[PDB]
């Protein structure tokens, strides 16, 4: 049963796609950002959110993807809750427009996400050619994506995600109030210092139906989420140099590789993404706060505990958003029962047979 | 010992603890320094970066402190006049300078000047560096002999980077490296041919002669080819790959380098030794032991001891030839004196018998 340790060791693909193949992807990025803070464009104050992808972190789960956020601070913005999702909002301007080039993107009173993204893409889709240094290309604007992905073809088929995000330094939305329950895990001292940080809105189309197509934004917690990924232990020295290790990131990497390899053969699992796993292991980390329950010498037990948690999540159709309690990710609106019962069958099959899907020599 | 060589390599992840962020900052500053250094009216307009690996410079000499980067400028048809009989030191003489060349004014007669060329380079880098905006990056005073242009990248504390200028010549390799790189029975004659149809480089480092004229001596560097050997270190192409087996080659290299640093950082008496003595000794060791099976991760305790016994051999026998230049003996009597070679012999032998107590840093 100590073969998982050999899956984890084989998982690392160091330089290929992460080390020398990730500090090149950075180099392209800051070129774009610098040059993107050029002229008199609405985005002259665009900035790269402090996040972790390039620093050997895109390499843990879902290695075939790259991601970056371009934040852009806004003024006093009123948030109109979009129906009852708790995550999709309608961005308005608190006090009447005076000094902001973001009035070019106003559809009525609300800030339209398509007009802004449609023009965002046009600038980036114009300044990547303005440099010849490497072979970088951009993807098509497909529905659902609030990103402008750069398929660069230096390292196989890379696709660095550029995600425009609205930064609001005000208090967090009221739908995230009972969320982030890290009191008994990380502490009320850590939880408070994270909620006084700005929250971000990504231009995701809430496709509820007939109402606003591209005027809806979504709450992004990628900044807070990686503060939890690197600071996951109850001891501050967890997985540090002068500290003890744990199997939290490894039990995260194994569930991502399990769901990633399952979706490659079944297109009926096109309803589950890596964020279902992320949020699942957050509920499991909060349930088991002590680092003793995640000792590296219990990788098979901790992974089986996480698998039985994801099976109960599917089984009862209840995987609440870690920051937004009322927002249930495994709602029947979003995922039909048949997919839950289909994915339960494969995860159980791989769990009862020594994980044959990880059979890589 | 109680199999603690693997727990030392795992703690050598300190890279991540403190050099991850700094490596992006070095990447991001050099790049803005390089692209801003591609401006007109600068003889280095056509300068580039020689890709000699990455910032996680732990692969070579895993040092948790300072760094190095190399700049390559392509020159036209050099005539390498060997500096007397070094093998590594030359004089860059020019045959016909093609009209329109930016290296015309760096000659002190028939011979190219490393002292001059390294003057405007430092000069231009001093200019450009302070026009970089929100970042506090200044340059140090030029320490003597030292042929680089170290950069002080003020942020969290200190961040040094040696900006090493190096001429690129896509021509032929000198005669002194004609029997060097003996990878014929390890990496193959089919890859040694390709690695030598690749350019060679020259760094502005003066030789130590109280006589003749050592102001403009250039030195051979093979850091571009040394890198390939590190990442392509096995007889089997799938060594340390996804669909292959692992090996303790680079494993031993980090151990051997951290052993010498901690020893160097303990006594100044070991100041004559550098990280290139253990990279070169492991090149001969990988050539002597070519099979992947001879470097098995389950035999890390013995594969490292065997590397120790080979390195001490090179000390007590005073023989450690430059891997690309058979003539140049790095452990010669004129480079390092017997007194320092016996000192390191007792210190390494001391650690080897007592289970390496110098690695005790939990
Ligand atoms: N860096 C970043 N921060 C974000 O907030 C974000 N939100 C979306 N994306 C990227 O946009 C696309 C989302 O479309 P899709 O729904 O079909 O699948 C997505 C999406 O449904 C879901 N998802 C990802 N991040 C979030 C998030 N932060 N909150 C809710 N759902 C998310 O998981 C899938 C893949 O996520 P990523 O691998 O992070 O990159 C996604 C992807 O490019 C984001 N990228
Ligand atoms: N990237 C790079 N390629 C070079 O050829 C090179 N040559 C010198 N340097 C750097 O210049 C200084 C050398 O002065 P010192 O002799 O006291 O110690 C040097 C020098 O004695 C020795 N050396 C000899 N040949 C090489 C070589 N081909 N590559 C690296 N180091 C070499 O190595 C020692 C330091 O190693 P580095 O860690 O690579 O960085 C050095 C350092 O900043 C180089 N840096
Ligand atoms: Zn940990
Ligand atoms: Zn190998």
């Amino acid at each position: 049963p100590d073969k998982l340790k050999k899956v984890l060791d084989k998982l690392r693909l160091k330089r290929k796609d992460i080390s020398e193949a990730a500090e090149t992807v950075n180099k392209v990025v800051e070129r774009l950002l610098r040059r993107m803070q050029k002229r008199e464009s609405e985005f002259k104050g665009v900035e790269q959110l402090n996040t972790g992808s390039y620093y050997e972190h895109v390499k843990i789960s879902a290695p075939n993807e790259f991601d970056v956020m371009f934040k852009l601070e806004v003024p006093r913005i009123e948030l109109q809750e979009y129906y009852e999702t708790g995550a999709f909002y309608l961005v308005k301007f608190k006090r009447i427009p005076r000094g902001n080039p973001l009035s070019h993107f106003l559809e009525g009173e609300v800030l339209s996400a398509t007009k802004m993204l449609s023009k965002f893409r046009k600038i980036i889709k114009e300044e990547v050619k303005e440099i010849k240094d490497i072979d970088v290309s951009v993807e098509k604007e497909k529905p659902g994506s609030p990103a402008v992905t750069l398929l660069i073809r230096n390292p196989e088929e890379i696709s660095v995600d550029i995600i425009l995000a609205l930064e609001s330094k005000g208090s967090w939305p009221i739908s995230t109030k009972e969320g982030l329950p890290i009191q008994g895990w990380l502490g009320t001292k850590v939880r408070t210092n994270l909620r006084r940080e700005p929250f971000y809105l990504v231009p995701k189309n809430a496709k509820d139906g007939n109402s606003f197509q591209g005027e809806t934004w979504r709450l992004s917690f990628s900044h807070t989420e990686k503060y939890i990924l690197n600071n996951h232990g109850i001891e501050k020295t967890c997985c540090e140099s002068s500290g003890a290790k744990c199997c939290r990131k490894e039990c995260l990497k194994l569930m991502k590789y399990l769901l990633e390899q399952l979706k490659k053969e079944f297109q009926e699992l096109d309803a589950f993404c890596s964020y279902h796993v992320k949020t699942a292991i957050f509920h499991m980390w909060t349930q088991d706060p002590q680092d003793s329950q995640w000792d590296p010498r219990n990788l098979s037990s901790c992974f089986d505990k996480l698998l039985a948690f994801f099976l109960e999540c599917l089984r009862t159709e209840k995987l609440d958003h870690y920051f937004i309690p009322k927002f249930n990710l495994f709602s029947q609106e979003l995922i039909d029962r048949k997919s839950k019962e289909f994915l339960s069958k494969k995860i159980e099959y791989e769990r009862n047979n020594g994980f044959p899907i990880f059979d890589k020599l």
